[PDB]
């Protein structure tokens, strides 16, 4: 067992996107394997290694790891301490004094964790900060499927993040989103069926607010600590038919002009499928992360929803087939050769 | 450190499907975590545990875990002695001498792990036994396909061969299946279906070889899923193609029959990647998974009506991955 001694504070009761700022800190520290107790007066418990926390903090860092004593600390203040668990061969029954003597007897690394120190005036801006942190990115600790593209990261985030924070306040879960996100998938495809300029306008634009709110599951979820693995299937699962479903209604539409359509759209589906694939499939494989560290075309679904939307604004919804079916196909091509090394 | 302790015995010599016994021992023991130690005298070096086999054996076991002190048993007989780190505390110098002394110290349980000990005149039995030991599979994989492949993957053995050749050579096999179908006649459509299921026998053989000769990889086992999804892709739509241009409403059944295969493929290996575990019902399936589709293809081809199949796969695939999401539901999170 590991224990995380956490000094209370008034400024913890504040509920921070709809949770106490008091459990956001116990299920961080839970989530990093620690048992938590909160005190006023310390009374020393036996453990192997001893986490202290005195000054209020929101940790906003998602995988947190903590091997060997250090000092934990936040843009030069200092956030906490983690000692090893000869501490309690120094522990006089005041903490002050203990940590005093416990830091003269050793000399501490510091540790730079991503966190916010609490205070009555910065509640704003630490909750800017912590819907910041909920992007699948490499600076917030995640460790996903795939980190967010270009699109998702500075377009996408932007609104969705605002979206959640609404949604913070309700009662609303990560699945229920999902399923809902889904749903608005297939609004965008039956407008494609209506065949014209008016409803495959509408369909484009329904698509990318798709795309957008896609982010939003993932985002109550990792706000809320309401993540789930079959929430993580089922969110990759129901995209998989959604890129197949839009893209069908478009290539069934165009088909009636043109049969070489299908041809486009099936090697349009099967591209958009096999980004997917080859992604989730090398994290079945690899068991780590799926994230190319150098050239890589961008035609991850951020990209292949912007452009199914960009294309249908000019009733151009063919387009978006024919540059998701080369861009797509070429691109899981790549992948396979640069795997190799 | 964890040293595994192996008296020499001149069987170890004898060559067993592409490897010597005495490879296929070592590279078993490292697997598990375990230096290798072969001796004739033993003299004992430091170490967390002890592992000490004295009678030849070829280990069957893959995934062999030693936690705790215990006998090692292959159907009553002894295989070998698990010890802890203070038998350095007994050993005398004298092997035999030794392992009695902390054998009548101890009261060792008994462990049982798939072995056969090995002698000069059953090595045919150890052949049979390795080979059976190479094979989540489907009942038409298992019990039919298996029985194929691993007379292949046997003759394979004794080459150069790797599992990455196997699993291109057979993505290759399937484009000619394709490229068979589109000539469009009974003759070519009934050959097209036998090498899709010469394609669906021989995509077992690059993991059979792979755990046969320990050349099991990461890259392997990705690209031998994702030429799948390829495979599988081409031989629908060359399918498709050909149908379409007698009624084009088949260009539907075919992007509902491509998009099912991929997605039970898709659903399982998502599965691992979120649940970090086998994908693998407890009860009811849809027996639809690889080894179906493809059988299936075959069948209806050899009557010429590929386009049976796809109406078949477009179906049961469709529903099992529906029923997938649902299942899930249950017991998750
Ligand atoms: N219903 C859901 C949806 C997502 N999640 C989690 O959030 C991750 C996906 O985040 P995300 O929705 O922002 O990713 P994108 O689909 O936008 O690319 C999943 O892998 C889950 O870990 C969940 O737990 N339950
Ligand atoms: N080229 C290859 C092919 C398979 N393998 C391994 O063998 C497994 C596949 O076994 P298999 O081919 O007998 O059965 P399938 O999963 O292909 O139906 C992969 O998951 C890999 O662990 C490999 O390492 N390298
Ligand atoms: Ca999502
Ligand atoms: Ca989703
Ligand atoms: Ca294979
Ligand atoms: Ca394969």
């Amino acid at each position: 067992m590991r224990l995380a001694y956490v000094k209370n504070h008034e400024i913890y009761g504040e509920k921070l996107l709809g949770l106490t700022l008091r459990e956001r800190i116990e299920k961080t520290l839970q989530r990093a394997g620690f048992d938590v107790r909160f005190f006023d007066e310390l009374s020393l418990e036996e453990a192997e290694d001893y986490l202290i926390i005195l000054e209020p903090v929101l940790i906003l860092e998602r995988d947190l790891l903590l091997e060997g004593r250090k000092i934990l600390v936040s843009d030069g203040f200092t956030v906490g301490y983690f000692f090893g668990g000869d501490f309690r061969t120094v522990f006089d029954g005041n903490l002050q004094s203990s940590i005093e003597k416990y830091l003269s007897l050793n000399n501490l690394e510091s540790y730079e964790i991503w966190a916010i120190k609490l205070s009555n005036d910065n509640l704003k801006t630490a909750e800017k900060l912590l819907l910041s942190s909920l992007i699948k990115a490499k600076r917030t600790g995640l460790k996903p499927a795939y980190y967010d593209g270009w699109i998702a990261r500075e377009i996408n985030r932007k609104v969705s993040l605002r979206i959640s924070r609404l949604l913070a306040d309700t009662s609303v879960t990560p699945n229920q989103i999902t399923v809902f996100s889904f749903f608005l998938s297939l609004v965008g495809s039956a407008l494609f069926l209506l065949n014209s300029y008016l409803t495959t306008l509408l369909a484009g634009v329904i698509i990318q607010l798709h795309s957008i709110i896609d982010g939003c599951d993932g985002e109550i979820a990792r706000l809320k600590f309401m993540e789930s693995k079959y929430g993580a299937w089922l969110d990759g699962v129901l995209d998989r038919y959604s890129d197949f479903i839009i893209v069908f209604s478009i290539t069934y539409v165009l088909s009636a002009s043109n049969p070489v359509y299908w041809i486009i759209g099936f090697l349009a589906a099967f591209a958009s499928l096999m980004i997917a694939y080859t992604g989730d499939k090398f994290v079945a494989a690899y068991m780590r992360t799926y994230s190319p560290e150098g050239f890589a075309i961008p035609i991850t679904r951020d990209f292949r929803l912007l452009i199914i939307f960009a294309c249908s604004v000019v009733n151009l919804p063919s387009l978006a087939l024919v540059i998701i079916a080369l861009l797509g196909n070429f691109e899981a091509l790549r992948r396979i050769v640069a795997l190799r090394s």
